[PDB]
């Protein structure tokens, strides 16, 4: 019943898993495996649930193949089989590379699809879904597929918006996600939870610090400087909500976007997207479906 495959590199290490580069018998294929420990067991659930819905199927979020249950000597893990993308996450891509127009373009609108297909009620053909939020979307999450777009992947803290979703249970979940790219909502705990879509807002914020990020190393700004995270310089390492909280809602601060990135016509429609999309008011950003149509018209 078990998948004919051979572990061969750890890749990564999450707060839930370990994922491993693999060879699939088929010849073979090279996947990717995602393990959980029995203890993160819920953790494998959600994920497999998100993955196993026929409508999350897109070109911007990771392909799913299956997901196993596997007896070891000392206990059991649970796997989930995807595909395996050999040029990693955004983060480590970006570290190492300066990228083009043409790059940040392809990168930044298919974040931007992969995000609205994501948020939307409907598939791209129509027919009914679920709407899902991401909830810890960041650059290495993001991973960076052979043609050089974006494909979504970590779906362990995701919320799908099930009707049957309580105001308890909305809030039973508490701060979750990366400190960093929390929104300003976020990190006040002043998120309006008699409306769900307040999270698609919170999603839209993050992505608009990963647009940064790519522009921040794209070429066409001209001058280039050195990787760094969003608010690399101004806090520590892993960032506590406190000290995120002293910058993103007291100093009401963003990444710097120097003015000479706006020499560049279309650095300058980037910028403005962006920057709408990381206001501090969650009604007053754009949706990703708005920031897909604004690169479809770039």
């Amino acid at each position: 019943e078990l998948l004919p495959i051979e572990l061969d590199t750890l890749v990564g290490k999450g707060r839930f898993a370990e994922v491993y580069k693999a060879k699939l018998k088929q010849q073979f294929e090279t996947v990717a495996v995602k393990i959980f420990p029995y203890e993160e067991y819920a953790s494998w659930k959600t994920e497999k649930d998100i993955f196993s819905d026929i409508n999350l199927k897109h070109e911007n979020i990771l392909q799913f193949l299956t997901a196993e249950e596997r007896k070891t000597e000392l206990g059991k893990q649970y796997w989930l089989i995807t595909a395996f993308h050999a040029k990693g996450n955004l983060q480590e891509y970006l570290t190492r590379h300066v990228i083009s127009w043409e790059d940040l373009r392809k990168l930044g609108s298919s974040l931007a699809r992969g995000i609205a297909h994501l948020h939307s009620d409907h598939t791209p053909c129509g027919r009914p879904k679920m709407p899902i939020v991401h909830r810890d979307l960041k650059s290495s999450n993001i991973l960076v597929k052979n043609d050089l777009t974006c494909c979504l992947c970590d779906f362990g803290l995701s919320l799908r918006l099930d009707p049957t979703l309580s105001v308890d249970d909305l809030a039973n979940s508490g701060q979750v996600g990366t400190a960093r790219y929390m929104a300003p909502e976020v990190l006040a705990s002043a998120m309006n939870l008699e409306n769900v879509e307040s999270f698609k807002q919170t999603d839209v914020y993050s992505m608009a610090l990963v647009l940064w990020e790519m522009t921040s190393r794209c070429n066409a700004v001209g001058e280039v400087k050195d990787y760094e995270p969003p608010f690399g310089s101004k806090v520590r390492e892993h960032p506590c909500v406190a000290s995120m909280a002293d910058n993103v809602l007291a100093d009401a601060g963003r990444p710097e976007i120097p003015s000479f990135w706006l020499n560049h016509q279309g650095i300058q429609m980037v910028c403005e997207t962006l920057t709408e999309c990381w206001d501090h008011d969650p009604e007053a950003r754009l949706t990703a479906q708005c920031v897909a149509e604004r690169f479809s018209e770039l």
